[PDB]
């Protein structure tokens, strides 16, 4: 997160680390009692941490989740932010409380007003030397229209109805947040991308994918255990 702030400890109890060999890697979600949802080339040794504030200093709820199965969205492919969802199920249900619960997410197939403040957490970079900080930071970002996200100084046509924007200027998600939740109204509306992009400029939205427009994906998946 560029230009964030430390996020309050355990506020955001439904908030996962995506870890490969105990480092961070991806931000994920907590949807249901034994899946989190993440970014597909996340995958591209798979733990996830739960009730984390600080990923290494002791905390009575964090707990260091094994996975049994990865199930990137079957889509995804390498060189595009299409489709760009990974589901992780638990070795078994996370234990739950105040510090670790999954969150709601949105079903309804329609945009978010524009200028809707949503907050976007995570471990990710902290600036352009690529600082990596020991506690979760967030965000507050206003939704940026698809039409102006799509003009052709900004991302030129490469938002699909699946995907949504937010303002980049100077407050941003960037490399390690991807896969984590955008939530707007105490909702999962989008996930942020894996692809590779310039942060923290006005120029270049934040991309992160609409929940809502793989619901039939998700659903599936959820019930597959
Ligand atoms: N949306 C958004 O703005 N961005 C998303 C990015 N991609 C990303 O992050 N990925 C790709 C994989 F899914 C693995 C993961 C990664 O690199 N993770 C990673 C690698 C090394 C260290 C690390 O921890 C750290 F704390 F540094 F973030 C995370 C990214 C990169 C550069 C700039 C913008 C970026």
């Amino acid at each position: 997160i560029l230009g964030g702030r430390e996020a309050e400890a355990h506020a955001r109890p439904y908030m996962a680390s995506v870890q490969l060999n105990g480092a961070h890697l991806c931000g994920g979600v907590l949807v249901a009692e034994q899946w989190v949802l993440s970014a597909a080339h996340c995958l591209e040794k798979v733990q996830v941490l739960l009730g984390a504030h600080s990923l290494s200093q002791p905390e009575p709820s964090k707990r260091l989740y094994d996975v049994l199965r990865a199930v990137p969205h079957p889509d995804s492919q390498p060189d595009t932010i299409d489709h760009d969802l990974l589901l992780l199920q638990l070795s078994e249900k996370a234990t739950l409380g105040p510090a670790v619960r999954p969150l709601p997410w949105q079903r309804v197939d329609r945009d978010v007003a524009p200028g809707t403040l949503c907050d976007v957490a995570g471990w990710g970079i902290v600036n352009h030397a690529g600082r990596r900080p020991d506690s979760l930071q967030h965000v507050l970002l206003p939704v940026l229209d698809r039409a102006t996200c799509n003009r052709r100084t900004h991302h030129d046509g490469a938002i699909t109805e699946r995907l949504m924007c937010a303002e980049s200027n100077r407050r941003d998600s960037c490399k390690g947040d991807s896969g984590g939740p955008l939530v707007c109204g105490g909702v999962l509306e989008g996930v942020v991308t894996s692809g590779s992009r310039v942060c923290g400029n006005r120029k270049k939205p934040g991309i992160y994918t609409r929940v809502a427009s793989y619901a039939a994906w998700i659903d599936s998946v959820l019930a597959s255990a």
